[PDB]
Protein backbone atom coordinates (compact mmCIF):
# COMPACT_ATOMS: atom_id res chain seq x y z
CA UNK A 1 0.00 0.00 0.00
CA UNK A 2 0.73 3.86 -0.08
CA UNK A 3 3.10 5.35 2.91
CA UNK A 4 1.07 7.14 5.23
CA UNK A 5 0.14 11.04 4.70
CA UNK A 6 -2.17 13.67 5.59
CA UNK A 7 -2.50 17.25 4.90
CA UNK A 8 -3.25 20.67 6.35
CA UNK A 9 -1.22 20.19 9.69
CA UNK A 10 0.39 22.96 12.06
CA UNK A 11 3.88 22.66 12.11
CA UNK A 12 5.31 25.12 14.97
CA UNK A 13 9.33 25.30 15.36
CA UNK A 14 11.82 24.28 18.52
CA UNK A 15 14.92 25.25 18.94
CA UNK A 16 16.87 22.03 18.64
CA UNK A 17 20.08 23.27 16.49
CA UNK A 18 21.77 20.18 15.57
CA UNK A 19 24.29 22.26 13.66
CA UNK A 20 25.64 23.91 17.23
CA UNK A 21 25.85 20.86 18.49
CA UNK A 22 27.26 18.16 16.89
CA UNK A 23 23.97 16.72 15.58
CA UNK A 24 23.89 15.12 18.87
CA UNK A 25 20.38 13.21 19.76
CA UNK A 26 20.91 13.32 23.14
CA UNK A 27 17.78 14.58 25.09
CA UNK A 28 15.37 13.78 22.40
CA UNK A 29 12.79 11.36 22.39
CA UNK A 30 14.56 8.96 19.64
CA UNK A 31 18.20 8.77 21.53
CA UNK A 32 16.78 5.92 23.06
CA UNK A 33 17.33 3.89 19.62
CA UNK A 34 18.92 6.07 16.76
CA UNK A 35 21.55 8.22 19.06
CA UNK A 36 24.28 6.22 17.99
CA UNK A 37 23.85 6.35 14.38
CA UNK A 38 26.65 7.71 12.36
CA UNK A 39 26.94 11.69 11.82
CA UNK A 40 26.07 11.44 7.77
CA UNK A 41 22.57 9.98 9.08
CA UNK A 42 22.08 11.74 11.66
CA UNK A 43 22.66 14.77 9.69
CA UNK A 44 21.46 13.88 6.12
CA UNK A 45 17.83 15.48 6.71
CA UNK A 46 16.70 18.66 9.14
CA UNK A 47 15.43 17.19 11.97
CA UNK A 48 11.18 17.54 13.13
CA UNK A 49 9.25 16.17 16.12
CA UNK A 50 6.38 14.32 14.91
CA UNK A 51 2.90 13.40 15.83
CA UNK A 52 0.77 13.70 12.83
CA UNK A 53 -3.15 12.03 12.63
CA UNK A 54 -1.90 9.57 10.22
CA UNK A 55 1.64 6.87 10.14
CA UNK A 56 3.26 5.38 13.11
CA UNK A 57 4.41 7.50 15.68
CA UNK A 58 6.45 7.53 18.76
CA UNK A 59 8.73 4.86 19.57
CA UNK A 60 8.09 3.30 15.90
CA UNK A 61 8.16 6.61 13.94
CA UNK A 62 12.36 7.10 15.32
CA UNK A 63 14.36 7.51 12.28
CA UNK A 64 11.99 7.68 9.96
CA UNK A 65 11.54 10.38 6.71
CA UNK A 66 9.03 12.83 5.96
CA UNK A 67 8.27 14.58 2.64
CA UNK A 68 6.97 18.00 4.28
CA UNK A 69 4.94 20.58 1.73
CA UNK A 70 4.40 24.32 2.70
CA UNK A 71 0.88 24.75 1.70
CA UNK A 72 1.62 28.35 1.43
CA UNK A 73 4.41 28.57 -1.28
CA UNK A 74 4.70 25.09 -2.96
CA UNK A 75 8.45 24.53 -0.90
CA UNK A 76 8.71 20.84 0.51
CA UNK A 77 11.63 19.63 2.34
CA UNK A 78 12.61 16.13 3.61
CA UNK A 79 13.14 15.94 7.60
CA UNK A 80 14.02 13.00 9.90
CA UNK A 81 11.91 12.35 12.69
CA UNK A 82 14.18 12.25 15.58
CA UNK A 83 11.12 13.85 18.50
CA UNK A 84 7.48 13.25 19.61
CA UNK A 85 5.23 15.70 20.11
CA UNK A 86 2.46 16.36 22.05
CA UNK A 87 -0.35 17.33 20.08
CA UNK A 88 -1.21 16.60 16.28
CA UNK A 89 1.23 17.91 13.98
CA UNK A 90 5.21 18.82 13.39
CA UNK A 91 7.73 20.56 16.01
CA UNK A 92 10.12 21.42 13.22
CA UNK A 93 14.00 22.44 14.19
CA UNK A 94 13.84 25.92 13.23
CA UNK A 95 17.30 26.21 11.50
CA UNK A 96 17.38 23.26 9.48
CA UNK A 97 13.80 22.82 8.22
CA UNK A 98 11.24 25.58 9.51
CA UNK A 99 13.34 28.08 8.42
CA UNK A 100 13.78 26.84 4.97
CA UNK A 101 10.30 25.54 4.37
CA UNK A 102 9.46 29.38 4.98
CA UNK A 103 10.44 30.64 1.57
CA UNK A 104 8.22 33.98 1.75
CA UNK A 105 8.64 34.19 5.76
CA UNK A 106 5.39 34.41 6.79
CA UNK A 107 5.39 31.17 8.95
CA UNK A 108 7.57 33.02 11.20
CA UNK A 109 4.91 36.24 11.16
CA UNK A 110 2.38 33.65 12.17
CA UNK A 111 4.49 31.15 14.61
CA UNK A 112 3.50 28.01 12.64
CA UNK A 113 3.28 26.66 9.06
CA UNK A 114 0.41 24.65 7.31
CA UNK A 115 1.72 21.38 5.94
CA UNK A 116 1.16 18.25 3.95
CA UNK A 117 3.58 15.37 5.33
CA UNK A 118 4.24 12.19 3.22
CA UNK A 119 6.14 9.39 4.92
CA UNK A 120 9.05 8.59 2.36
CA UNK A 121 12.15 6.07 2.07
CA UNK A 122 15.06 7.92 3.95
CA UNK A 123 17.73 6.25 1.56
CA UNK A 124 19.43 5.57 4.44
Amino acid sequence: ATAQQASGVRATYNYYNPTQNNWDLAGTYCATWDAGQPLSWRSKYGWTAFCGPAGPTGQAACGQCLLVTNTATGASLTVRIVDQCSNGGLDLDYDTAFKPLDTNGAGIQAGHLTVNYQFVNCGN
